[PDB]
RNA sequence: AAAAAAAAAAAAAAAAAAAAAAAAAAAAAAAAAAAAAAAAAUUUUUUUUUUUUUUUUUUUUUUUUUUUUUUUUUUUUUUUU
């Protein structure tokens, strides 16, 4: 099974076919990374509450429901880099206002639309490359109060502009 | 038909860090060798220069004995010119 081992839920190698719910629910530290997940589900996690931290990455996720951000408020780390993420909207981070740091490293997430991110208040960095981007835009108004760092990188952008860049 | 995430096999090529070895070369340290050389301590050869002892040849010198001649100073005696 899982490592555990101190509120590090370690998940090596396992052959995991779905996401498990074990007794020692009390820790911060969660990682999916490396397991066979077919889809974040929206109430399995209601077990695992205390999750402050999830290393939930080069998953097989086809979208995620925003009830995963209100299950878990204390949310600090969504690492959900390598995953298939098609299409996404802003309704799934409605709840996610206590998030901090975001991984997306392959997502073909070609388009975005919107404002994803109007909830996202104490968001630091933002990675969002290799999915494809046409645009550096993000949305029409002022959001990203308080970030540092803003990966770009191998997507397809054309040429910067004033009009997509205002929104900072 | 095509593109991608987790899970599993992998064959090839380019690189590397190690272990077990093996020839080759080069460094030394010990056992020998063949010699062209070097002394030293025991035998002795040839040759040159010189010392001592002993046996003898030639020449010279001294003394003694014997003997032949040139000179002799004496003549005891004998017949005399
Ligand atoms: C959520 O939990 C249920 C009950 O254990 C399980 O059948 C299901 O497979 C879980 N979801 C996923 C995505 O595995």
């Amino acid at each position: 099974q899982c490592t555990v081992r101190y509120n590090v839920a370690d998940c090596s190698h396992l052959k995991l076919t779905h996401i498990p719910d074990d007794l020692p629910s009390n820790i911060t530290v969660l990682n999916l990374t490396h397991n066979q997940l077919r889809r974040l589900p929206p109430t399995n996690f209601t077990r695992y509450s205390q999750l402050a931290i999830l290393d939930a990455g080069f998953n097989s996720i086809s979208k995620l429901e925003p009830e995963l951000c209100q299950i878990l408020p204390l949310l600090k780390v969504l690492n959900l880099q390598h995953n298939e993420l098609s299409q996404i909207s802003d309704q799934t981070f409605v709840f996610c206002t206590n998030l901090t740091e975001l991984d997306l490293m392959s997502n073909s997430i070609h388009k975005i639309k919107s404002n994803p991110f109007k909830n996202q208040k104490n968001l630091i960095k933002l990675d969002l490359s290799h999915n494809g981007l046409s645009s550096t835009k993000l949305g029409t108004g002022v959001q990203l109060e308080n970030l540092q760092e803003l990966l770009l990188a191998k997507n397809k952008i054309l040429a910067l502009r004033s009009e997509e860049l205002e929104f900072l």
